């Protein structure tokens, strides 16, 4: 009967304590450092990979009636043609779709099944992680409630699933490299359309200056209602940008006039950018930024997951696709070995050299098509 303690509930952080649950895993409590927890967050992909195992966990209708099952990934050139087409989801050949949704939308579902699942007893909202130990088979927590109270926690295992800024990583590797800037700014957004092609279609582009587009839709109750929520992201390098701001955080509020000026030129004919970018509901700004592969992720009884165990760039199937997967391995570990420690060695064991391979990877070929942009 083990005592499991979660920092942060984000997506990783909860779809963990679902995966934990499925595998009987006992007593899970989570702290989020957030005072109340909200749909913050603007479109995401889940591979089908994920899909399959938020399904596994009983999520699927709930997806269904949210999410977008995109069938198709067109690349379009600088006059609007399509160049490259793929299918997506079930359509390529996946036993379950590819969902591209809402980062909240997506959050309030999994906050939604803890809650059920769980009790509503097992969020400890307003509880910020910020003193660690492992002292005599046990893990001992300092943590600050709402209005600056200290608290005490204690648990046989901490799951590091606090995002970009986790404090357990933190503890665990005092050495760390700040967060690794990878050259592009990123703003972020969504916009309603009546109609988006056929509703579930996403669509890439770029300029010969190396601007990139990324729009698709992201809601099914907009589907429902006829209308479509597009979701979009442009890509610039920073070179061409100069500094945006001395931070990375999720929820930066970006604006119109800094990323406009890179899309004004462009004349796709069906499509209208500076429309997308104008109508916009939201923009938010954010530079790609990962962090360094290491070597290992946690020590006794305490691991890593999600952004905490992995940041990396946000495109593809980077960001929750693995941290849900890394939350099935973790649960599976755990249900697996009795020995703790050794289990949570072997989690990372089975996730480590994946995600460092992404890393290195996306590095490399980002490198690569910079290089090449550069060339006159
Ligand atoms: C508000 C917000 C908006 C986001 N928007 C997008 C987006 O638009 N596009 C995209 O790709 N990704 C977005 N993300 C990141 C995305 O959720 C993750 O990259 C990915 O889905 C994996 O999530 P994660 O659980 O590892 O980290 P996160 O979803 O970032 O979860 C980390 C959680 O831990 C909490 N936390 C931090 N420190 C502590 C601590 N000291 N103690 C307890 N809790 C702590 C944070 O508040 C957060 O809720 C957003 C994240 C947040 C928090």
């Amino acid at each position: 009967p083990i005592d499991i303690l979660i920092a942060g509930a984000g997506i990783g952080g909860l779809s963990c304590a679902l995966a934990l649950h499925q595998a009987g895993i006992g007593k899970v409590t989570l702290l989020e450092s957030s005072s109340e927890i909200r749909p913050l967050g603007v479109g995401i992909n889940i591979q089908p990979a994920a899909v399959e195992a938020l399904a596994e966990l009983g999520l699927g209708p709930a997806l269904a009636a949210t999410a977008i099952p995109t069938h198709e990934l067109r690349y379009i050139d600088q006059s609007g043609a399509t160049v490259w087409s793929e299918p997506r989801g079930v359509e390529a050949g996946n036993a379950y779709p590819q969902y591209s949704i809402h980062r909240g939308e997506l959050q309030m579902i999994l906050l939604a099944a803890v809650r059920e699942r769980l009790g509503q007893q097992a969020v400890r909202t307003g509880l910020g992680v910020e003193r660690i130990e492992e002292r005599d088979g046990r893990v001992l927590i300092g943590a600050r409630d709402g209005h600056g109270k200290p608290q005490a926690l204690g648990a046989d295992v901490l799951v590091g699933a606090d995002g970009i800024h986790s404090a357990v990583r933190a503890h665990l590797h005092p050495d760390q490299r700040p967060l690794s800037h990878g050259g592009i700014t990123m703003w972020r957004g969504v916009t309603e359309f009546d109609r988006f092609l056929d509703g579930k279609t996403m669509i890439v582009a770029n300029d010969e200056h190396w601007s990139r587009l990324v729009a698709y839709p992201i809601s099914a109750r907009h589907a429902a209602e006829g209308k479509s929520l597009v979701n979009w992201v442009c890509m610039v390098p920073s070179a061409a940008v100069g500094q945006l701001d001395n931070e990375a955080d999720w929820n930066r509020d970006g604006r119109l006039e800094d990323v406009l000026p890179f899309f004004a030129d462009w004349d796709l004919g069906w499509f209208d950018i500076r429309d997308l970018l104008t109508r916009n509901q939201l923009i938010l700004q954010y530079p790609m930024v990962d962090r360094d592969p290491l070597p290992h992720w946690g020590r006794g009884r305490i691991t890593l997951l999600g952004d905490a165990a992995h940041l990396m760039y946000p495109m593809g199937a980077n960001g929750a696709s693995q941290a849900i997967l890394d939350g099935i391995e973790l649960a599976a570990a755990l249900a697996r070995n009795a020995d703790v420690a050794a289990a949570l060695r072997e989690y990372e064991e089975a996730r480590r050299p994946t995600a460092n391979k992404i890393i290195l990877a996306n590095r490399e070929r980002e490198k690569e098509e910079w290089a090449a942009a550069s060339r006159p």
